[PDB]
């Protein structure tokens, strides 16, 4: 079609397919493997990623160009890594890959929105397509892609370390939260076909389903173990969310370290295979977690060559190795040449992996936009993640009796008043998990406004705040303080460093609760990723509200506390009385919650 050096693939007027299956069909072992094989930034080089055909480079949690990077450091490390894999022979673009899963939350500066458990007590599934919007920019303004998110696990036991990534217990709202992915892609046309991928352009970013499947079912929420249920369980809690995510053209879909009635996710062929990509049709890539495959094995790593064999004739297309990657092609190449992986199977995730590039623009916009770098932090981004932050409060207990005067809404107009406790004034505390580090950290670690600094914004000039992180009972007695507002709860985590067996807050929490709260009324904010034990905290407090981790926005607390919005938001977990009723869910026997799904009081704006 006209020039005499033309290669069809290189056409984007084209058909997608037709580009897919003509760059396919020109290509080595060697570069088909390669478009396989994912790695992080860590151990790329401009030789690594040429020599070796590279498809994909992640950064990890953490992984950073350095501290404090801007922006435009961020695209020009990207460009870097771009620049050498189209100098390839076929010039394949690579795919970057970042975990964005509460804004573009490893980089500095970057909006920081509420975490997914907050998010599911909004029941607004709208913010949450408005979320995926600005992340996207965010995202794309540091020269990625592509977003590991959202996380659609359905956490069944809030001992988990992810509980906080999941929307709910409850799948319906799982489902209604999918909303992120057109947020993220761009809403697909009128005509979709269901399990086809979609990203709109340049400005948009592919998205991951994460993490297939039941991942939220494991056994005492440990991290990564067996989730033990029924196909029926399997196909009514934790699959149907996947199939709204097929709806909406969801680009890549992860699989799950955990495992279903013993078998490793990573080796489930009738899953991968017969279910994802034979029965929903799903067309996207499909992606390892971080040595996902090595972690078929116990122990991990002990026989590398069965991982690969494994993980690959169960259906997966890219591997995130993300280090040993001369060993992940040496391997899968061996395989292929002895038999062992038919050449089908190669050809299948390849296809995949060059319908998302392709689709989603990647050969017609492999590099960064600079004038996307302002896109971070936006004012209008930040306003968004302050409303999420307000509408994921649910107010718990407004009122020690019945006949007590509501505390809230608080008055900004009062001589005196003190702010209290470990989260009261710590930005890091208040975004916990995947914030700047992946464990997140502690601190003033990016730009935000904490919920000490959003009293002092909000109240009367003639107002007084006092902040004390721990002060004693005689402090407060003493300091003639209208009302204390007193924040404690979770330090940030992770992961299998969050899974949890007795979820009971660190001390000072409760102490500094009580020696305020026995001085002087008090509205206690709880920070937590999860419930976690609360009645001494309640029997403490004259209003306490669960803000769950509601990221850099703190205003979006005090928002609430000082009655510009009513408090709507309602608990998308059931609230335990105690840890060992745990597992325990909407639905079951033995269901005794000192809260229940669903709950929330209210109030009206002043
Ligand atoms: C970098 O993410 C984590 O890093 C630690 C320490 O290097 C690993 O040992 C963990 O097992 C991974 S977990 C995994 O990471 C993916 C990529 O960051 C993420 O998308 C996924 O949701 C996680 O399960
Ligand atoms: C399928 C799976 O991951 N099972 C693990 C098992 O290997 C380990 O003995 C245990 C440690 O707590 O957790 C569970
Ligand atoms: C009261 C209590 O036992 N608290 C513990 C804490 O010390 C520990 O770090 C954590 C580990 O999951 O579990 C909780
Ligand atoms: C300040 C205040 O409590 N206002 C009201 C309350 O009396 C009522 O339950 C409702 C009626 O609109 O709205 C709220």
């Amino acid at each position: 079609h006209h020039a005499a050096d033309y290669v069809l693939y290189k056409d984007a007027t084209k058909p997608v397919e037709d580009r897919v299956a003509d760059l396919l069909g020109r290509m080595t072992l060697a570069e088909k493997i390669g478009q396989m094989t994912q790695i992080e930034r860590l151990v790329a080089t401009p030789d690594v990623l040429r020599d070796n055909f590279i498809g994909s480079l992640l950064s990890g949690g953490g992984s950073v160009p350095r501290k404090g990077a801007t922006a435009k450091e961020w695209q020009d490390m990207v460009d870097g890594f771009q620049k050498a894999c189209m100098s390839t022979r076929l010039g394949i673009p690579m795919i970057y890959g970042i975990d964005a899963v509460h804004g573009q939350n490893n980089v500095y500066g970057a909006t920081i929105f509420p975490h997914n458990v907050g998010l599911g007590a909004t029941r607004d599934p709208y913010l949450v397509k408005r979320i995926g919007e600005a992340t996207a920019l965010e995202v794309r303004a540091t020269g990625i892609q592509y977003a590991f998110a959202p996380c659609i696990a359905v956490c069944r036991d809030p001992r988990w370390g992810r509980c906080y990534e999941s929307y709910s217990e409850d799948r319906r709202i799982v489902q209604s939260m999918t909303e992120l992915i057109p947020g993220l892609q761009g809403d697909v046309p009128k005509d979709f076909t269901s399990g086809m991928p979609f990203v709109a352009g340049k400005n948009k970013v592919a998205a991951c389903a994460k993490h297939f499947v039941g991942d939220g079912g494991t056994v005492d929420g440990i991290n990564e173990n067996n989730t033990i249920i029924n196909r029926e369980g399997l196909m009514n809690i934790h699959m149907p969310a996947y199939k709204n995510a097929m709806d909406k053209g969801v680009s890549t879909v992860m699989i799950s370290y955990s495992s279903w009635n013993g078998v490793k996710m990573h080796a489930n062929q009738d899953l991968v295979t017969g279910y994802l990509k034979d029965t929903l049709k799903f067309k996207g890539f499909v992606i390892s977690d971080w040595e996902g495959i090595d972690r078929i094995t116990t122990p991990a790593g002990s026989d590398y060559s069965y991982s690969v064999k494994a993980s690959i004739l169960a259906g997966l297309d890219m591997i995130m190795v993300p280090n040993k990657y001369q060993q992940f092609i040496s391997i899968l190449t061996g395989h292929v040449n002895g038999g062992v992986i038919p050449m089908s199977r190669i050809d299948d995730a390849v296809t995949r992996i060059l319908r998302v590039k392709f689709t989603m623009g990647l050969f017609e916009n492999p590099y960064a936009d600079p004038a996307m770098a302002e896109q971070l932090g936006k004012q209008e981004h930040r306003d968004l993640a302050r409303e999420a932050a307000r509408k994921s409060l649910v107010l718990l207990k407004n009122g020690k009796t019945s006949t007590d005067a509501p505390l809230l809404p608080l008055p900004k107009k009062a001589p005196k008043i003190l702010v209290a406790g470990s989260h009261a004034d710590n930005l890091g505390y208040q975004c916990g998990g995947w914030t700047i580090e992946y464990q997140g950290d502690t601190g003033r670690t990016t730009v935000g406004t904490t919920i000490l600094e959003a009293v002092k914004a909000a109240v009367d000039p003639s107002t007084v705040v006092v902040f004390a992180e721990n002060p004693d009972a005689e402090f407060v007695k003493s300091g003639g303080f209208s009302y204390a507002i007193v924040a404690v709860g979770e330090h940030p985590y992770t992961e299998t460093k969050g899974d949890n067996l007795n979820l009971t807050i660190p001390e000072p929490g409760l102490s500094t609760v009580q020696a305020v709260c026995g001085g002087v009324r008090c509205a206690t904010v709880l920070i937590s990723g999860r419930p976690v034990v609360v009645q001494p905290l309640l029997a403490a407090s004259d209003a306490l509200v669960a803000a769950w981790l509601p990221g850099s926005e703190g205003q979006g607390v005090t928002d609430a506390l000082f009655g510009d919005f009513g408090f709507t938001g309602r608990l998308p977990r059931t609230w335990f009385k105690s840890v060992d009723q745990l597992p325990m869910n909407v639905g079951d026997a033995h269901y005794d919650p000192l809260f229940r799904l669903g709950y929330g009081l209210t109030t009206n704006a002043t």
